[PDB]
């Protein structure tokens, strides 16, 4: 068959909870931005799978709708905390609410983030802080307060940061992002290091581009990523299978990373016949 | 200090994937006999696929295949292969897609290892590092991806590097770059063979229990507090082989309870300092 | 002879001038934080060799004297400017006061930093933005703001950033640092991409230990760097010679950084006759 | 417009950058030293006063280049035939090195072989050529050398090129790719385990070097991947690596440097295809 049909065949999407049912009872997570998107998915995988949920963004309407929805469909309380993360205050009563609604945290996520995709010219100082104040400084607040109360409380956790494929290679475009989440990636493999004697461990995944156009033709896997795939990841290493785990970073990108930064990939058009001539 | 490091990174040890969820597919696995590869069979087997190893030594890969294979209830088959010989290697895949069929899951994991100062060691002796790992990965991966072209299937590459792989080291020089040159070559496959239904990914291990005061020292430099075990790698292994990680494609996952990013760290030496000499250092 | 006297002979310091006199003749250079320490060597080198330099922290007083100092010792004029590169208003205030003393700058250095070696335990969210604020915001906010002018003026230039080996690979106990100086090589790799169209390069070095004991037994080669060192190597990549050099991170580091980061190099003080047993047991 | 910026802002230096003469009494052992990149830095070192050996496969072409070369610059380049691929030969030709000029203060590993192809189109014996020539070729080659130098309490800056795509992996050049890492990662463990000894090791990645594309429109396909707008030069390149073989190097240890006018960065880049979007798009686009 043609590309596009085995890339269909071989990697077809498997959306279904992967980790064994009720696996999560009688743990605590806490997941930065999870009422939409990517902190949703994994929101509701944690929550079905057993898990206290705690979700926090700046949108208590959406926290809310959300908390409500998921909380209905898995039978498990989801708890919704307004907090912005480039806040240390928002974050310390949220961390205090966190500890008192359900308890010192087994499992964080750090999620939230902002972007613009702008020429790096036509930003002004302010949005560049913004993106900064966001996904780095609100990351490093986060995992401040919750790392010093586990301490406090001699309890270790399972600590997980989303960032992107560009955190390690850059990109025009997504300037500031790229800084802030590149910094993101040395806070967790600084932390892993350090905090290790406390029981807390650091992940990092970097997604490609999930189904949330033709980046598709630069995807070696044929198709964006989806939702459940990213959370069934992000389960994995967040769960007790993965104790072991430290300072890992894992690319959830369908293959696109080694395929736009390889230098001869650009040849992949080159069909059969024009191969037999460049071989002579 | 260390009861904290027990309770919250205490192993998990048995089948984390649903049971039977790899019935109907066939594993190839080098160095299958043994350690990490012994495991991987184990678990896979247990999990209901059909699997294949394939090493030197006849005697321990039967007895193995035989033993995994009374504890499972499913076929493991034993083939001998120097994975450095290209004719062995093509009779091999031949042989696996007879009695087993094509693979969905092909693991990588014949290995050989000198630990020496690298003026002792020979030429031989350093090509002979290079065969085995890289020739002899290159090698199968090159006949089976060439047969499943051949058939229009597709499936799901594994290779077991080492976290030196990444940074070198010494010592391990000729160990250290021929699984750099693996972990090379499952990034360029990820991107060329996409566009056929094949996947590559790589696991690169710390210390797994495989006077004992070296085994002592070797954990102060891991932050999880003790070494890893074959169930947790094979856990870690089944999963990126599944269908559940499809879309997993070109990663590179440390499995090391730390142990990089401690060793790595400029000032991680700084862990030794306690808290009275911190509130000193705190002053000045 | 024994190790150290091999590393003293083999990988002795040459702290001279290696790019040819005056080769920098009608270049302007903007070195943030170019008063003390690594900014001081840079500016000094620059300065000696021909360039216009303009030196900007925080603190007049210093930055002052060491501008007087450099242009008394080489002749050519290095000016002062303060600025918080913390604070946009004075950065957009000392890129305007740049280009009318000095004009449009060629080289343009991002070396003002701060840092705190401690427990991440015993930081303050305002001790940790503070880092963040001077290493990744003032960085971003000096290239923002030239970037800005010299697109509008057609020009182009070399930046450079001096980082850190912990930038890449993380470490405890310097978190924000790590952090922000991570943030920062991100930053020249992605406008490395970006800016190409508009004639600017971007290019990092990552510098170990520079003039302890404890590290010299981490660096093959058995000494730190010097300063002197450090500057002919950021002058090279600032330099026409490496107008091709673009997105490069050179480790400027002894090989500190692949001694600690490999697996067994722990086995390097395990002696011949130790070897000689380890070697049986096999 | 882009092109003027460019040609304007990164145009090359092609001639030398170190001090006249700074390389006298120095001896420098190129692989490949023959054509092209080998041949360019043989030629920079040999003009600043090294005295230079170089080795491989085709004597003609190598006799040739180190008499051309040896002419232009008044100092001795020495020609000796080796396949790096073969040990023994390898142990005869450090042998002569040393007795001919001495004890190397430089050993630059450039030699190799390279196939662009579909790898499905790959026998073992093509992919084992290029391992051989590339990974075993630069190991036996710096093992050698290595004995040497410690046995006579010597040591050495030590040089291998490797390329960009060493570090991605790549499509269609897989064999070199993976001989290439294989090269880099040991640079870095000798880099730690032989600093004892006084040698270091350093890495040079790269990218398209003016010296299948009849018509030039590939070449001009691949400028546009690159963003200071031009293919790099032999000299230029020589330039750098005669930098980090010099003692102003010294303390440059373990590294790996880049010299791709910006390619890596720009392919590797997630959204870096927006390069395309126009003013007016952007207008657009930022409108909503
Ligand atoms: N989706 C993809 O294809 C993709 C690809 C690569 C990487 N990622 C990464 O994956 C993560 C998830 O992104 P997404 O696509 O699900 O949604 P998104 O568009 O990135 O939305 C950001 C989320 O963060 C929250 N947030 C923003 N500012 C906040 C603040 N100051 N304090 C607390 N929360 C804040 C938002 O909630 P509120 O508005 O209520 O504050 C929202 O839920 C991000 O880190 C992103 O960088 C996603
Ligand atoms: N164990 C650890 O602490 C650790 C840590 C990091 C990485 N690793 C990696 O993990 C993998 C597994 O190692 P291990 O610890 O399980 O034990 P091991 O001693 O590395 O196992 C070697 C395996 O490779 C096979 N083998 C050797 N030469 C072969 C050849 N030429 N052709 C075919 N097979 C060959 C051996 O079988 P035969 O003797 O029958 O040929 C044996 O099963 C290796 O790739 C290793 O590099 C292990
Ligand atoms: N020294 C080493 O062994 C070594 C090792 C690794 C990395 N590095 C890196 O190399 C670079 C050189 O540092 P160094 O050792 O020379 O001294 P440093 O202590 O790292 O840098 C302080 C310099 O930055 C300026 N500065 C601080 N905050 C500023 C702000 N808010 N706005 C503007 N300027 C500010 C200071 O001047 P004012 O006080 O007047 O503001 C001073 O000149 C740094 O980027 C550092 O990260 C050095
Ligand atoms: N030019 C570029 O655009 C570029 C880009 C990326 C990387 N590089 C790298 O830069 C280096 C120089 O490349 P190049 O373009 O000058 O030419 P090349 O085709 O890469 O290298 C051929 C050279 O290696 C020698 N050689 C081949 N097999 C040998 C063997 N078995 N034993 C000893 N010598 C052998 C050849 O001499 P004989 O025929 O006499 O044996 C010739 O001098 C290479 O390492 C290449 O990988 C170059």
């Amino acid at each position: 068959m043609n590309t596009e049909a085995l890339q269909s065949k071989f990697f077809s999407p498997l959306q279904k909870a992967m980790l064994p049912p009720n696996s999560f009872q009688g743990k605590v997570a806490f997941i930065t931005g999870g009422g939409t998107g990517l902190g949703k998915g994994m929101t509701t995988l944690l929550s079905s799978l057993g898990a206290q949920c705690v979700i926090a963004s700046r949108k208590m309407d959406v926290l809310k709708a959300t908390a409500e929805q998921i909380s209905s469909q898995t039978g498990n309380k989801v708890h919704a905390i307004q907090c912005d993360v480039r806040d240390p205050d928002m974050v310390q009563n949220t961390v205090s609410e966190l500890i008192k609604v359900a308890g010192h945290p087994n499992i964080v996520i750090n999620n939230a983030a902002g972007n613009f995709i702008s020429p790096t010219e036509r930003l002004s100082p302010n949005a560049w802080k913004t993106i900064t104040d966001i996904v780095l400084n609100g990351t490093a607040f986060v995992t401040l307060e919750i790392g010093k109360q586990l301490i406090k409380a001699q309890k270790g956790a399972a600590f997980l940061s989303i960032t992107t494929i560009y955190a390690e290679t850059g990109s025009g475009f997504v300037v500031p992002s790229a800084s802030a989440k590149a910094g993101v990636e040395a806070m967790s493999k600084s932390l892993a290091a350090e905090w290790g004697k406390y029981g807390m461990r650091f992940n990092v995944i970097q997604p490609g581009p999930i189904k949330t156009k033709e980046m598709i033709g630069r995807i070696p896997c044929g198709r964006l990523g989806t939702v459940e795939e990213l959370a069934n990841l992000a389960a994995f290493l967040c769960s007790d299978y993965a104790s072991w785990i430290n300072g890992a970073v894992i690319k959830f990108d369908g293959g696109e990373e080694v395929l736009i930064s390889g230098e001869f990939n650009d040849l992949r058009k080159v069909t059969k016949e024009q191969w037999d001539t460049i071989e002579e």
